[PDB]
């Protein structure tokens, strides 16, 4: 199956998702001069007081935090979005080392990690249905860059021995979402896809300017994880992000002058 390796990685996913050629790919790489102050985005509301977190994944890929999706508790509306997206999970890409691991760039440069929030819109009634849709995904991304501890992140850190190995989980409930943030919420938007297969056309991308720091401590925990099961020789998770993917016939929207 699919993952980040020289054998099955983003170069060869095209042979299985036809759609890794399409026309709005992501990561992309963010021209911050070409970028275009946009009026018409409304105040971008992030709601995440009412969050009810659940469990924490390895999935062979990256470690996933879920949530309870079932009402509507944390969401993220205004901004680009019409509507109401529900947060369903986090994840993020990191690097072997600190100068790469980011997805989208910025001016091309590459930061040591970034985390994706994961929404889908309510209208459409659960993911599957939602990801059938070109408005299906709203994923909020920030970037981390390297140098003092993040607090709001070192309960995540912590965990991550409980959860080497592909397959393994354990309970994350009454984690605040919200300790994750920088304090702006300065961003740029596009229309993209899925960084992972199946690589779907239905995401928007809202992408903070505001990079949140972390310390090299926590990032080196996140490089301890593997992509293999138990017992199967140790391939260390690193290096799984997507590098940026064409533009084509994108424009991307700042939310400041
Ligand atoms: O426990 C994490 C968070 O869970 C939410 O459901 C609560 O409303 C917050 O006050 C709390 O910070
Ligand atoms: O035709 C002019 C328009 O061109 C578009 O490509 C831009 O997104 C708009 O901001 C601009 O007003
Ligand atoms: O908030 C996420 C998790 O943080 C810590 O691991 C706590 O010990 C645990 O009870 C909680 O589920
Ligand atoms: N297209 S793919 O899912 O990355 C893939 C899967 C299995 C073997 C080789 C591959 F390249
Ligand atoms: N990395 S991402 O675009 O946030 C993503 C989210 C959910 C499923 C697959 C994905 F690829
Ligand atoms: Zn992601």
């Amino acid at each position: 199956h699919w993952g980040y390796g020289k054998h099955n990685g983003p170069e060869h996913w095209h042979k299985d998702f036809p759609i890794a050629k399409g026309e709005r790919q992501s990561p992309v790489d963010i021209d911050t001069h070409t970028a275009k102050y946009d009026p018409s985005l409304k105040p971008l509301s992030v709601s995440y007081d009412q969050a009810t977190s659940l469990r924490i994944l390895n999935n062979g890929h990256a470690f996933n935090v879920e949530f309870d999706d079932s009402q509507d508790k944390a969401v993220l509306k205004g901004g680009p979005l019409d509507g109401t997206y529900r947060l369903i999970q986090f994840h993020f890409h990191w690097g072997s080392l600190d100068g790469q691991g980011s997805e989208h760039t910025v001016d091309k440069k590459k930061y040591a990690a970034e985390l994706h929030l994961v929404h889908w819109n309510t209208k459409y009634g659960d993911f599957g249905k939602a990801v059938q849709q070109p408005d299906g995904l709203a994923v909020l991304g920030i970037f981390l860059k390297v140098g003092s501890a993040k607090p709001g992140l070192q309960k995540v850190v912590d965990v991550l021995d409980s959860i080497k190995t592909k397959g393994k989980s354990a309970d994350f409930t009454n984690f605040d979402p919200r300790g994750l943030l920088p304090e702006s919420l300065d961003y740029w938007t596009y229309p993209g896809s899925l960084t992972t297969p199946p690589l779907l056309e239905c995401v928007t991308w809202i992408v903070l300017k505001e990079p949140i720091s972390v310390s090299s401590e926590q990032v080196l925990k996140f490089r301890k994880l593997n992509f293999n099961g138990e017992g199967e020789p140790e391939e260390l998770m690193v290096d799984n992000w997507r590098p940026a993917q064409p533009l084509k016939n994108r424009q991307i929207k700042a939310s400041f002058k």
